[PDB]
C-alpha cells in the first residue's frame, strides 16, 4: 500500500526495492556554476560516469538505489531518468536543501512555510515539472553547527515528514555533535524517530557516542565506506561488526556515499585522496570481511534490505 | 573597442548612445529556479523585462548594461529574447555576485580557477554563445570583507587586468564596504578610472561621497526610485551638488530595476517601493535637474559620455 516513486514516474512498493544502497549519488553538481559555466562540465561523460557506477552495483545484486542529491547538490530527475533506463535500477529521489550556513533570499524573505511548501510540493506532485515524487525529505548540518538558517532548513524537513509520512534521511557531521542537534529538533517537531536517518555517522568508530545516537531509536549511516579521509575502512569496517554484536542490527544502514561526478574537487585530487571510493566497496571488501568475522548471511540481508524497507514503511 | 551585446553582435562604444548602465532584466536564484521550477513563469518574467526596457526605449534609451551575473540568475537566451524583442542594445558581463561565501567549485580550485572562467566568458563567450562579456562584477555588502568575498573582488580585478573590460560593482555604503573595493583594486594595480563603485547613491553623506571620487573611480548613483535605501529627493539633490563641487566626470546614474525580482514576493515589492521603474530618471529625475540649472549638455555627459567613457577609458 506504500507507494515509492521512482525515476522515471513509475511506483514500486517498499517490498520490490530488495538489496538497497540507501545514500548513493549518480551527479553531484552545483548548481549556480553548471548554470553559468558549462565550458566547465561535460554532460556526455558525466552521464558514462553515472551509468558505469550503477552498472556495477547492479552487478553485485543492487536492484534500488536512493539517490542523496537535492536542492543545493545539483539534483535533475531527467539525468537520473536516462542512467534508471541505461540500467534498469530502480532511482528514488528525495526533496530538501542542502546547506552548510544560508539558505537562500528567496525562502528566508517568505518564511519557513515556503520551504516546506516547496518540499511538499515535490512529494505530492512530482520534481521539476515531472510525474516523478520525492519518496523522502533530506536534512543538512555541518561544521559551522546549528546556524539560523540550517535550523531553518531542518525544521522545514521536519514539518514536511509530519505533512506526508515520507522518511526524513539527514547529513550530519560528527566533530562537532551536530547529530545530536538533528534529534532535538526532530524530537521538538513530533517526528517519530524511527522515520529519520542520523548521517555520517558511520564517520567516527567512539562507540559511545554512536549509541548516545542509536538509544533515540533513529537509524544511523554508515554510509562513507570507501571515504578514507573521513574514517578509514578498517575503523569503519570493526565500528559495523561491532554495532552488530551489541544487538544494533534494526537499526544499521549501510552505503557509500559515491558520487561519480563530484564538482567540488578535480577529479586527479579525488583519486589521489580516495583512490578506494566506489559504489561496490562494501560488496567487495566490506562483507567478505564481515563473514569472515561471523556477521550471518542473513545479517547482512537484514541490514541491505530489511532496513531500507523499513525507512520506507514503519 | 568592440562591445558585444546579447545576440553576438558587437558595437563600438561611440555607438552606445542614451545609456542605462546598472539595470537589469530579471534577477533570480539559480539553485530555486533549477529545484523549483512551479514557482516560476517564464512567459511572464519575459513579457515584464519587455515592457521594462520599451518604457525605457520610449525615453530614448538606445543601450542598457544588464548586471545580472551569476549568482543572480544571467541568462544570455532570455536576454537576447528581450534584445530581439525591443531593438535595444544589451551589455553583459561576468563575474560572481555573493555577500559571504563562493562555491567550493571555487574555493578548492583556488584564485585562478575563477579568474578563468571570468576570462572565458570575456574572451569566448558566455554560457556556450557567441556574447562575450564586455564588463565583470565584483560585490561586497554588509558582512564586509569575508575571505570569499575578497577571494571574488581580487579575482574580477585580475580579469580586468588581463583583458581591460571595465569592473562595474556593486556595495553597502552603511558600513564603509565601498572603501574596501578601492583598497583592493589598488593593491592589485587596477586603474580605477576603469571602475564604478556601486550603489553610492544609497547615501547623501557628502565627504564619504568625496573621498571614493577623489581616488578617480566613477560611482554608481544607480538606484533611483529604491526609496527604502534612500529616498529620491535626497538622491536628487546629491547628484545636483556633486556637479556643482566639479565631479560631473565621474558620475554614472541608473534605477538597478528589476522587471522580475525573486527574493521578494512581486505583492511585497510593490507594495514597498511602488515608484521604482526603469523610467523614473527620466520622468522625474532629469525635470528637476533642469528646473535646478542642470543643463543640457550636462545631462548628456552623464548619460551618454561617461558609459562610453568607462568602455573606451
Ligand atoms: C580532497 C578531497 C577528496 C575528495 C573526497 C570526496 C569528498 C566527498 O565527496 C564527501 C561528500 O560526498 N560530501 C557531500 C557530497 C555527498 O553528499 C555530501 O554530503
Ligand atoms: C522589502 C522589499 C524590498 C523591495 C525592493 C528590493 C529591491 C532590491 O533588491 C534592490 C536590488 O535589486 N538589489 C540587488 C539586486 C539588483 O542588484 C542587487 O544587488
Ligand atoms: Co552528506
Ligand atoms: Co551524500
Ligand atoms: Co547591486
Ligand atoms: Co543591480
Amino acid at each position: 500500500m506504500v507507494r515509492i516513486s521512482i525515476a522515471g514516474g513509475n511506483e514500486i512498493d517498499p517490498g520490490s526495492m530488495g538489496l538497497t544502497l540507501f545514500h548513493e549519488h549518480l551527479r553531484l553538481i552545483t548548481e549556480v556554476v553548471r548554470w553559468n559555466w558549462p565550458h566547465l562540465y561535460n554532460e556526455d561523460e558525466e552521464l558514462k560516469r553515472a551509468i558505469d557506477a550503477v552498472n556495477a552495483a547492479k552487478k553485485y545484486g543492487v536492484k534500488t538505489i536512493i539517490d542523496l542529491t537535492v536542492a543545493g547538490i545539483g539534483c535533475d530527475v531527467r539525468f537520473n531518468e536516462k542512467v534508471a533506463k541505461a540500467t534498469g535500477v530502480n532511482i528514488i529521489m528525495g526533496t530538501g536543501f542542502y546547506t552548510y550556513t544560508e539558505i537562500p533570499f528567496y525562502f528566508k524573505n517568505r518564511g519557513i512555510d515556503s520551504l516546506v511548501d516547496a518540499f511538499v510540493h515535490d512529494i505530492t506532485i512530482g520534481i521539476q515539472g515531472t510525474n516523478t515524487r520525492a519518496a523522502f525529505v533530506k536534512a543538512v548540518i555541518d561544521s559551522s553547527g546549528l546556524t539560523k538558517d540550517v535550523e531553518m532548513a531542518i525544521r522545514a524537513a521536519a514539518k514536511a515528514h509530519i505533512k506526508t509520512d515520507v522518511p526524513i534521511i539527514t547529513h550530519s557531521f560528527v566533530g562537532n555533535k551536530s547529530s545530536l542537534d538533528l534529534i532535538r529538533i526532530f524530537k521538538e517537531e513530533g517526528v517519530d524517530l524511527a522515520r529519520t536517518v542520523i548521517g555520517h555517522v558511520g564517520d567516527t568508530d567512539d562507540i559511545s557516542f554512536i549509541e548516545q545516537i542509536l538509544r533515540e531509536g533513529a537509524f544511523i549511516g554508515l554510509d562513507r565506506f570507501g571515504l578514507d579521509i573521513y574514517l578509514p575502512l578498517d575503523k569503519r569496517v570493526k565500528t559495523a561488526i561491532e554495532l552488530i554484536k551489541r544487538g544494533w542490527i534494526d537499526q544499521l544502514l549501510l552505503s557509500h556515499d559515491y558520487c561519480p561526478t563530484i564538482d567540488w574537487y578535480p577529479p586527479e585530487v579525488v583519486r589521489s585522496t580516495v583512490p578506494d571510493w566506489t559504489m561496490t566497496l562494501i560488496f567487495e571488501k566490506v562483507i567478505p570481511r564481515m563473514r569472515s568475522e561471523g556477521i550471518t548471511e542473513e545479517q547482512i540481508n537484514r541490514v541491505l534490505i530489511d532496513n531500507p524497507r523499513r525507512l520506507f514503511t514503519g
